[PDB]
């Protein structure tokens, strides 16, 4: 009803990641396909047991067609290295698959703008498809958007950071760990950003030890 179908019309009944990624290029589940160059689907293979979910592609992601290749990806890799996790053993994706940005004169263009909850819920069927395909043991939710995508619109990362949680409406019942988004660490107060980074590394280590 006045709740949207969003991407559900566009998701094929398949577990194959190539078929899903190509189908996502055709998605018109929300408005974000219009400004964006292409859909940015996940990176990695179905053999991964840990899935990590960011917010949305940024500028270089939208051009490259792959997640976490810009500055946020550098910070993500710093954290993964500190947590002794191999990025190529992960399945990395985003809550929203099309880059949302403004082109408005005169400000910085091609910088991320906040996805609407409408858009996140519209795009969530792709996440469900990816979780059905990869069958992760653990899903790390990087930041508020991704966390709310699976844990609900009233979810606060600051109240549950690093806890190992479960929800009732996701296929296969992976453990969920909500944590800091690496992009949040690019700028901000020094002490809090470094405490947040250490907490991210802790949460990543926790996620790597969990088998529900
Ligand atoms: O892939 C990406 C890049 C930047 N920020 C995100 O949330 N995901
Ligand atoms: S952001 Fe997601 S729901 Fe919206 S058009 Fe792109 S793939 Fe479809």
């Amino acid at each position: 009803g006045s709740h949207m179908a969003g991407a559900q019309d566009f998701v094929p009944h398949t577990a194959d990641l190539a078929e899903l990624a190509a189908a996502a290029g055709e998605c018109r589940g929300c408005g974000l396909y219009r400004d964006a160059t292409q859909a940015v689907f996940g990176a990695g293979g179905r053999s991964a047991r840990i899935m990590m979910i960011g917010e949305q592609p940024g500028d270089k992601e939208d051009l490259a067609g792959l997640p976490f290749v810009g500055p946020a990806g550098r910070l993500l890799d710093r954290a993964l290295e500190a947590a002794d996790i191999d990025r190529d053993a992960l399945y990395v994706t985003n809550a929203v698959k099309h880059f949302k940005f403004t082109r408005a004169a005169g400000g910085k263009r091609r910088i991320q703008k906040t996805p609407s909850r409408t858009e996140v819920v519209a795009c969530r069927p792709w996440l469900i498809a990816e979780m059905t395909s990869v069958e992760p043991d653990v899903v790390v939710l990087l930041g508020a958007t991704a966390a709310k995508a699976l844990l609900g619109n009233d979810f606060r990362v600051t109240q549950h950071r690093g806890e190992v949680l479960h929800v009732d409406d996701v296929p296969g019942d992976p453990a969920l760990v909500a944590t800091v988004h690496p992009s949040s660490l690019l700028r901000g107060p020094k002490e809090e950003r470094e405490s947040a980074f250490a907490g991210l590394v802790d949460d990543l280590r926790v996620a790597a030890d969990v088998r529900p």
